[PDB]
This record gives C-alpha cells, sequence and structure tokens, in this order.
C-alpha cells in the first residue's frame, strides 16, 4: 500500500535509475551477463599473460585504450595508462550522473566541484566490483578480462593496486545490489555533507536525508529478506574510504619511482589537497 | 518482535550504567554547568591540579602518559560491557578477543566525545576539565594527538545522541563482522543485525523529530575508524621521541 511519502520515494528511485542507464553504458546487469554464461559476442577475451595480452591488443577492441605507445619494455605501464584513461572516462559519466541528482546543480558551484572531487572515487570502487568476480575484471567496455593472478604478478609497484580492490569486490558483491539499487547508492556517497571544504553543508544534507530515505525505501522492498541491508551497504562505506586513502599513497611511489609517467590532469586536480 | 527489541534496548542501557561511572548524561550537566570541575588551562594550573585531583619532567609526555592510564581503566569497562550484550559469552572465545582488540579503540573515542565539547574535555570521573587549547599547545605532534579527537567530538555530538542511544551504538560497534582474524563470523553477524534493529527503532522512539538518524550514525562509524588509523600512525612516530619496564607492560 503506497503511501503520499513512499510514492514520491519511488519517483526518485526511478528517476535516478534511469538517469543511472543513461550515464552509465557498462551496467552490472551487462557485466554479469558476460561473467557468467551466453554465446553471443558477449564472451570476453581473457588476458591471463603476457602472450594473450599481446593477442589481446589484436583481438580486442582497445582502440584508444593505451596512449602513443606499446613497446615500452614493461605492460605495467601500458596496464597503467589504459586505468589512468578508463578513470577519466568514468569521472565524465559520473559528472553527468549527478547533474540529474535532484538538487546537486542548484547547489553553490565550489561545493558541487567539491562534491565531485572526493565522490568520484568512491563511486569508482563502488561500481568497479560490477565488473568484477574474485578471478578477475571485465575491461575494454566488456570485451576483454583481465584475471586477478596476471595483475598481482606485475612489476614491485604495480602488482599491489589492484588486489585492495577484488577484496573489496568480492565482499561488496556478496551483498547482490542491482543496479536500481547501486543508482541511489551512489548518489547518497555523492551528497556528503562530510566532505572538507564545504561551504553550505545544510542543504546537502537535505538533499542527502531524502536519497537515504529513497535508499531505505529502495532495499525494503527490492531485497525483501535480505534484513538490515540498508545498514550493512552504509557500513560499507567505511570500506570504499580506505581504498582511497591506500591508493593514494600507492600512487605517490608510482610518481617518484617513474619519472617518465603522470597522472592524467584531471585526475591530479582530484588527487590534489585531498 | 518489537517487544524483544525495547526489551534488548533496556537490558543494554541497564547494563551501560552499570559499567560506565561517567555517563553522557552526567557529563553534560557538568560541561553546561547545571561542585565546579578544577580546570587546567596551562602549565601553573596543571601543575596545580596534580596536588589537588591527585589524578592516580616533560609535560606533553606526562600527559600523553595520562591518556594511556585512562585507555587502559575504559579497555575493562568496555570488556565489562560487553559481557553483557546477548551471544557475546557464547561466541568461540578467541573471537572475543579478537573483537575487543579491534573495537576498543572506536568505542573509546565514541565514548570521549560524550565527555567533550568544542572547548574541552572532562578528566578523572569529571573532577577535572583539560583545556582544549592547552591540549593543542603541547610541543612536539603532542599539540595535536587530541585534536582531531575534538573535531571528530563536535561532528558526533551534533547528533544529540542519549545515553540509551550510545548503549546500543557501541555494543552495534563491538559485534563487527570484518575484524580481521574472526573464526566464526556468522554469529556475529546475527547479533549485530539484531542489535542494528534495536538501535534503529530506538532512535525512531527517541528521536521521532531527527529524519534519518540511524542513517546518519551508521556513517559516522567512517570518521572512527579513520580517526583510528591516523591516531596508530601518530602512536608510532611518536616513538621517534626518546624520553617502567614493568609500566611499559601493562600499556
Ligand atoms: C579504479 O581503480 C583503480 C585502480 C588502479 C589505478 C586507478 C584506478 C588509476 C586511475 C585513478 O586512480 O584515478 C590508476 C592510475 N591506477 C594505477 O595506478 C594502476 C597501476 C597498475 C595497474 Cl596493473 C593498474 C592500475
Ligand atoms: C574512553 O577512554 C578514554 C581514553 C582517554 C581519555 C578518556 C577516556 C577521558 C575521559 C575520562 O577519563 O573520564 C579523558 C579525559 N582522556 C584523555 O584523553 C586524558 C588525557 C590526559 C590525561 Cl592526564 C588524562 C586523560
Ligand atoms: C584499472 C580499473 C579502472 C576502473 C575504472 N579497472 O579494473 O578497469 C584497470 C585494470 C585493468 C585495466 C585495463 C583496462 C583496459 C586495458 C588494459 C590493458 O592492459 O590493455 C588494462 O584498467
Amino acid at each position: 500500500q503506497l503511501n503520499p511519502e513512499s510514492a514520491d520515494l519511488r519517483a526518485l528511485a526511478k528517476h535516478l535509475y534511469d538517469s543511472y542507464i543513461k550515464s552509465f553504458p557498462l551496467t552490472k546487469a551487462k557485466a554479469r551477463a558476460i561473467l557468467t554464461g551466453k554465446t553471443t559476442d558477449k564472451s570476453p577475451f581473457v588476458i591471463y599473460d603476457m602472450n594473450s595480452l599481446m593477442m589481446g591488443e589484436d583481438k580486442i577492441k582497445f582502440k584508444h585504450i593505451t596512449p602513443l605507445q606499446e613497446q615500452s619494455k614493461e605492460v605495467a605501464i601500458r596496464i597503467f595508462q589504459g586505468c589512468q584513461f578508463r578513470s577519466v572516462e568514468a569521472v565524465q559519466e559520473i559528472t553527468e550522473y549527478a547533474k540529474s541528482i535532484p538538487g546537486f546543480v542548484n547547489l553553490d558551484l565550489n561545493d558541487q566541484v567539491t562534491l565531485l572531487k572526493y565522490g568520484v572515487h568512491e563511486i569508482i570502487y563502488t561500481m568497479l566490483a560490477s565488473l568484477m568476480n574474485k578471478d578477475g575484471v571485465l575491461i575494454s567496455e566488456g570485451q576483454g578480462f583481465m584475471t586477478r593472478e596476471f595483475l598481482k604478478s606485475l612489476r614491485k609497484p604495480f602488482g599491489d593496486f589492484m588486489e585492495p580492490k577484488f577484496e573489496f569486490a568480492v565482499k561488496f558483491n556478496a551483498l547482490e545490489l542491482d543496479d536500481s539499487d547501486l543508482a541511489i547508492f551512489i548518489a547518497v556517497i555523492i551528497l556528503s555533507g562530510d566532505r572538507p571544504g564545504l561551504l553550505n553543508v545544510k542543504p546537502i544534507e537535505d538533499i542527502q536525508d531524502n536519497l537515504l530515505q529513497a535508499l531505505e525505501l529502495q532495499l525494503k522492498l527490492n531485497h525483501p529478506e535480505s534484513s538490515q541491508l540498508f545498514a550493512k551497504l552504509l557500513q560499507k562505506m567505511t570500506d570504499l574510504r580506505q581504498i582511497v586513502t591506500e591508493h593514494v599513497q600507492l600512487l605517490q611511489v608510482i610518481k617518484k619511482t617513474e619519472t617518465d609517467m603522470s597522472l592524467h590532469p584531471l585526475l591530479q586536480e582530484i588527487y590534489k589537497d585531498l
């Protein structure tokens, strides 16, 4: 028996899911379909070693997930550049989703920037989980699949970047959330009134309160038998924070060890004084 | 069902009152001024407060030290409270130890907030009040080993939780199924699930006004863990300070 209040919350949930589908080309629904089973070109090419990687570049439409060179001795840096490029693209998608969140574009512009600066990576890790399973991660719009073991065997620094994400993913995936759930959750993440440097926290907390309300209802309707999923999901927010912290440290190592590499401008600004 | 929830809530509250001498209610009365505590706002006041209060060279160090003594006491109070939580004592013994080992820091800061305001913190059963600025004026990195707690506290206290709310929240923190090294995660999550349901009802019945307070409180978990990790890093760096054997053992 939908009430007048719960009615508006359902409308918000629908709106967000709609914008999510429109803003993110590769949904968890598609990722799962690729990862589990089918025959259509949905089957990804699997990269689990140097030779398969070499053939991957030939098979997979890596149209652009590689800078201007390839014979860069180590594949470690080629993967680095590719992952970097995808993140920038993800920031772009998340930024577009954000503008669809009711009230977000009406907030002070400096705060819009602050909210995006701190929320984008937490969102990136949340959604990256949709593309992972305990054995690897979908890449190049789902065309390829790079194994966890392969990524772990990379040169000293690089071989330590992905594991923490996989550990978070296997755990987060156990909540069995679908795209309709995630659309609201990522909205909640963005409208965080506790981000450093925010000018007007009040209007932001008001928007988040309504999102939380929407998320609460969504999880109870969509996952009836999942006791306290709402609270379990909210607690996952601490895991995302840690991933970021740790990630930043690994980045500082790369910056010093690899003088010939550099973070993309967008990413640099995001991490500056974080 | 909702019957067991309020019963659980009452039980936890009663137990919390028995285990924790200085309650938030108590502390607030003393803080807002409603037998004024001795105030330590500088060196001489501290030195005076010592021969007056009798708490139980290098001030910055003696202070940080005092923090430790109280922390150790707090762990015992927390441990006793833990045993009153339904299901806790029935858990694998090693798991009980793991949950306490990783949960006392989070609980310590959570309760520390009850005794703080943006200007200072109550010490020794509330007999004293040490200034935020005095603490913030200590040499070395000591002049900021408490500041992060004050910052958390100011933010945490905005939620206006009371002892009955905190009792259930603390129990939730203790029953965290994600602590490393746990042997049987299931019972732990099942108890926490129960505690979470009790905390939600408690917040809905105790604060009809505050929308999504449950969600907001759970979100503060992020701030506690971040403050704890940061507290650990500070403790290490401190080592670079070269200024008992049984003492070190106790702490
Ligand atoms: C979304 O999760 C990740 C994981 C790793 C990342 C990034 C993002 C970004 C982009 C960003 O952080 O904005 C960079 C630059 N990463 C690397 O350093 C890296 C190094 C070696 C390998 Cl094999 C793979 C990736
Ligand atoms: C929850 O576990 C703790 C840990 C540390 C604590 C307190 C409580 C309290 C609250 C209380 O003791 O009632 C205070 C004031 N703490 C201090 O930081 C401190 C610092 C220097 C000295 Cl000399 C004495 C105490
Ligand atoms: C890093 C993340 C980025 C998520 C937005 N990810 O798991 O996709 C990452 C790991 C692996 C790659 C990657 C993508 C595309 C191509 C390659 C390659 O080595 O050719 C690697 O990005």
